[PDB]
């Protein structure tokens, strides 16, 4: 039936534990029929480059979609913070 | 943090009350030690505004009283036919 409750622990989950996640922002899910799709968005250090920001992204996409079940169209979107 | 619980108890709070169709969709965003919660739900295109206006309103006064770290709950609507 639904299965938003097990993709948004297993995917907040993965995103939290990730290399250079400051914490998770927010996350949705949607449900379109038998999928979920899937917004997360987590907080990084605003001195990280791009394309270090852009692995991390990455990595936590494809982690996403390699383990969680029943999920779609995975994006992970970063928002940079001052860290003291 | 306590995302993982707030998520949950809203989500299974939203779908089990009578009048919602489904969940169409939900999100937690983290201010501090708080959650701020949106959820939208699907309903019946045939409600009245003022019943649609209590479903909503009964959710959210749910997911206020048993659901822990939660701040701001808004519970929208989407109409289905
Ligand atoms: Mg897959």
């Amino acid at each position: 039936g639904s299965h938003m409750n097990d993709v948004l622990v297993d995917a907040y989950n993965i995103a939290k534990d990730s290399q250079h996640v400051h914490g998770v922002h927010y996350i949705r899910g949607r449900n379109v029929g038998e999928d979920v799709h899937l917004d997360i968005n987590i907080y990084v250090d605003a001195d990280l480059k791009v394309f270090e920001s852009d692995l991390v992204a990455d990595a936590i996409r494809r982690k996403i979609e390699a383990e969680v079940d029943h999920v779609r169209d995975v994006h992970v979107g970063v928002t940079p913070v001052r860290i003291a």
